[PDB]
């Protein structure tokens, strides 16, 4: 089997992407944030504290004839941006782009933190990291991909995120029309539960390529590109006026700038992030100071190839026995 679903930016900055997901019988369609950096599928629901729901579409298990409480199971998760959610667990039928998993753990939120409440466009998350990170207790649960894997034509999914435009998540096949040139595959470590790989280096604008190993994770659920302070300093040094602002919370730059591109290495291949991808607009409405899309990972504890990087590529998440990652230009 295969599935194919369109993923759509939630706003004009590509702050996140939502993908429609069918849950239950009859289908309840919720728009979920596909997150290769976590491993819980959780949803706003009829169980979510009412004051913490503000415009989201909710999953109502009692209206699904295929929903079953997973007795005793609870979940609770905190993300790298400080947001969090928790609740209990159902199993139900979940379909993504025509691909159907029965008995999928659907984690029903009883509580969500304010950033989730305040984002009316995101109805929940669909985790696509390794199931070892799943937070369901006392019985850890499998991701949607893990559950679907054996039924897929090929044990892969691909992320084709758009710049200011819709893109695609495909399951079970590689769309050879969706990229240019060839796909370069690179090794993955699953030791931390992430799609963790080592970039072979970087260049800033038309600058010479610096060969250097950068360990990081391919994370569709993170908006920006977080890299070592040395790298990030070298990038922003090429933008007149750019500076790190502790009060704003990272590198800012004059909105009048033309940003240089940023290239990262995948083995011998190179992915080029156009400078426009790195512009996240005024720090506050009407400001002429703009927020940078490349930020330091110092104090995160890991480098993160988030949407800013991933949207510049066609990305293959290969979940074969030995997982790998593939990157192509597009």
């Amino acid at each position: 089997s295969t599935g194919s679903a369109t993923t759509t930016p939630i706003d004009s900055l590509d702050d996140a992407y939502i993908t429609p997901v069918q849950i239950g019988t009859p289908a309840q369609t919720l728009n979920l944030d596909f997150d290769t950096g976590s491993s819980d599928l959780w949803v706003f629901s009829s169980e979510t504290t009412a004051s913490e729901v503000d415009g989201q579409t909710i999953y109502t298990p009692s209206k699904s004839t295929t929903a079953k409480l997973l007795s005793g199971a609870t979940w609770s998760i905190s993300y790298g941006d400080g947001s969090s959610s928790s609740g209990d667990v159902y199993t139900d039928t979940v379909s993504v782009g025509g691909l159907t998993v029965t008995g999928q753990a659907v984690e029903s939120a009883k509580k969500v933190s304010s950033s989730f409440t305040e984002d009316s466009t995101i109805d929940g998350l669909l985790g696509l990291a390794f199931s070892t990170l799943n937070t369901v207790s006392p019985t850890q649960q499998k991701t949607f991909f893990d559950n679907a894997k054996a039924s897929l034509d090929s044990p892969v999914f691909t992320a084709d995120l758009g710049y200011h435009a819709p893109g695609t998540y495909n399951f079970g096949f590689i769309d050879t029309t969706a990229y240019t040139g060839s796909i370069t595959y690179t090794a993955v470590s699953t030791k931390q539960g992430f799609w963790e790989w080592t970039s072979t280096g970087y260049a800033v604008g038309s600058g010479t390529f610096k060969s250097t190993s950068i360990d990081g994770i391919a994370d569709t659920g993170t908006t920006l590109l977080y890299l070592p302070a040395t790298v990030v300093s070298a990038y922003w040094a090429q933008v007149s006026g750019a500076k790190s602002s502790s009060s704003v919370g990272g590198y800012v730059f004059p909105c009048s700038a033309t940003l240089p591109s940023f290239t990262f290495g995948v083995g011998s291949a190179r992915i080029v992030i156009p400078g426009d991808y790195i512009d996240f607009g005024p720090i506050s409405t009407g400001s002429s100071s703009c927020f940078g899309g490349i930020q330091s990972s110092a104090g995160i504890g890991i480098n993160i190839f988030g949407d800013v990087a991933l949207k510049a590529a066609f990305v293959v998440f290969n979940g074969a026995t030995t997982p790998t990652l593939g990157f192509a230009s597009k």
